[PDB]
C-alpha cells in the first residue's frame, strides 16, 4: 500500500512545501511524536526519535508491507542486507572517490566555462538538472558518444518502457566491460564478491537504476537548493566563500542540513514498543522527518539560521543513519563541493532577479516541490 506522505502536511502552497519551516517548527513545538489518523501513520520530528526509527532495525523494519515512496537493497534488513551492501559498496572505495575527484572537476569545469561570461545564468538548466547525471555517466564507464540526463527525466506506465530501454542500452556494454575491465563502476559491480556470491550481468544493470534512482535528481535538488540559498537566505555567505575559498565543505554541509526539503524515510514496527514514548504495535508505519530533526535546537543551536560554522553541522540525518546510510553520501558531498568550487572562481558576486515569482517555478517531486528554473545575476571581477 503507497502511503501518500503529501496528505500529513496538506500545505497551503508549492513555497511552502519546498521549505517548510514553519510546519518544522509546529510539529516540534506541539506535535513531535504525531500520529496522523487519515494515512495511519505515527510521524516524529525530533532528533533523537528520528535517529532511533532509522538505525534501530530491531524495532523499525525497513521490509514493511506499507510504504512512503531490482535487488530491494534498501527494503531489506541485516542479515539479507549485508551482502547486497557489500556488493554494491564495491564501487564506492575510498580509492574510487580519490580518483574520482578529478574527473568531476574537468565536469565541472566545462560547465562553468559554458557561462563564464554570461550575465544572468538560470542554475536549473545550466547547472543542477545537467552536473550529476553527467558525473554518473562518466562514473559508469559509459561510451564517451553517450555521456543520458533523458533517462532519470523518463525513469521518473511511463516506467515500465523506460526500464526496459535503458536494460537494452545497459546491458550489452556490462558483458563487454566483463572482458574488457576498466576504473569504473560497472567493473567495480563485476569483480565485487561477497562468501562466494557475485552479482550476474542482469543483476549489475539493476544496481546502476538503484544508483541512478538514488543519486540524480537527490543531487540535482541538493544543488539547486544550495544556489537558492546563496540568493534569499544569508546574502552574505556567498561573499564569505569568495573571501575564503576553503569554506566550499562547510557550506555544502550546511545547505545539506538547512535547503534539502523534504527528507522523510518510513519504517514499520517489527515489535511492539515504545521507544518513542507512545506504544506502537508490531505493522504500525512511523515516518521520521529527517528535514524537520535537522532544525531541533537540541542538536543544532539557532537552528532556522544559516551558521556554516556550526560545529554540529555534520550531525545532520539527510543521509540517514545506520545500515541504509546513503553509500551515496562522500560522492554528493564530493560534487556539491566541486561544483560550488567551480562557480565561486569564476563568479565574484551573485544576485536574484528582483521579479523572479516562486510558486510558478515549482514542480511536484519525490522530496515535495523541485524548482523548474532559477535564475540569477553574475559578475566577474
Ligand atoms: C544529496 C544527495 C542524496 C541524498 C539526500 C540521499 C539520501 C539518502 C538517504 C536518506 C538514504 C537512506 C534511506 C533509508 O534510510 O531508508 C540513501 C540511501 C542510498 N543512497 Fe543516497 N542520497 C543522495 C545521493 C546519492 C548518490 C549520489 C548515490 C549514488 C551514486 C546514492 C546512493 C544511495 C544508495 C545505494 C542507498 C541505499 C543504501 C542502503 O539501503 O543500504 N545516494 N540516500
Amino acid at each position: 500500500e503507497v502511503i501518500p506522505v503529501t496528505e500529513i502536511p496538506k500545505f497551503q502552497s508549492r513555497a511552502e512545501e519546498f521549505f517548510p519551516i514553519q510546519w518544522y517548527k509546529e510539529m516540534l513545538n506541539n506535535s513531535p511524536v504525531y500520529f496522523h489518523e487519515e494515512t495511519n501513520t505515527w510521524n516524529v520530528f525530533q532528533y533523537e526519535h528520528v535517529k532511533q526509527v532509522l538505525s534501530d532495525y530491531e524495532f523499525f523494519s525497513s521490509d514493511g508491507q506499507r510504504t512512503t515512496i531490482i535487488t530491494n537493497l534498501t527494503n531489506l534488513d541485516p542479515p539479507d542486507h549485508r551482502k547486497a551492501r557489500s556488493l554494491l559498496a564495491a564501487a564506492f572505495t575510498h580509492r574510487s572517490l580519490k580518483n574520482w575527484e578529478p574527473r568531476i572537476k574537468q565536469i565541472a569545469a566545462d560547465l562553468v566555462e559554458a557561462i563564464q561570461k554570461n550575465p544572468t545564468i538560470n542554475i536549473v538548466d545550466d547547472l543542477s538538472s545537467p552536473f550529476p547525471s553527467l558525473v554518473i555517466a562518466d562514473l559508469f564507464g559509459v561510451p564517451v558518444k553517450d555521456r543520458f540526463k533523458k533517462w532519470v527525466d523518463i525513469l521518473f506506465q511511463e516506467k515500465q518502457r523506460a526500464g526496459a530501454e535503458y536494460f537494452q542500452y545497459l546491458y550489452p556494454i556490462v558483458i563487454e566491460k566483463r572482458s574488457n575491465l576498466s576504473d569504473d563502476i560497472i567493473s567495480d559491480l563485476i569483480q565485487a564478491e561477497f562468501d562466494g556470491e557475485t552479482f550476474t550481468d542482469e543483476e549489475i544493470v539493476h544496481a546502476t537504476m538503484l544508483l541512478l534512482g538514488a543519486g540524480v535528481e537527490t543531487t540535482s535538488h541538493a544543488i539547486a537548493n544550495m544556489f537558492y540559498s546563496f540568493l534569499y537566505d544569508d546574502k552574505s555567505l556567498y561573499s564569505e566563500l569568495r573571501n575564503n575559498r576553503e569554506l566550499a565543505p562547510k557550506a555544502v554541509e550546511e545547505m545539506l542540513r538547512y535547503r534539502f526539503h523534504i527528507s522523510r524515510r518510513d519504517r514499520t514496527v517489527k515489535q511492539d514498543n515504545e521507544l518513542l514514548g507512545v506504544k506502537l504495535k508490531k505493522g504500525d508505519v512511523v515516518i521520521a522527518w529527517m528535514s524537520a530533526c535537522n532544525m531541533d535546537e537540541t542538536m543544532f543551536e539557532n537552528p532556522f539560521s544559516v551558521d556554516i560554522h556550526r560545529p554540529t553541522n555534520k550531525k545532520h540525518l539527510t543521509f540517514g543513519n545506520g545500515p541504509h546510510f546513503c553509500l551515496g553520501a562522500p560522492l554528493a558531498r564530493l560534487e556539491m563541493k566541486i561544483i560550488l568550487e567551480a562557480f565561486l572562481e569564476a563568479f565574484s558576486h551573485i544576485e536574484p532577479f528582483e521579479d523572479f515569482e516562486l510558486e510558478p517555478h515549482l514542480t511536484a517531486s519525490a522530496t515535495g516541490q523541485s524548482l523548474t528554473y532559477l535564475p540569477m545575476t553574475v559578475y566577474r571581477h
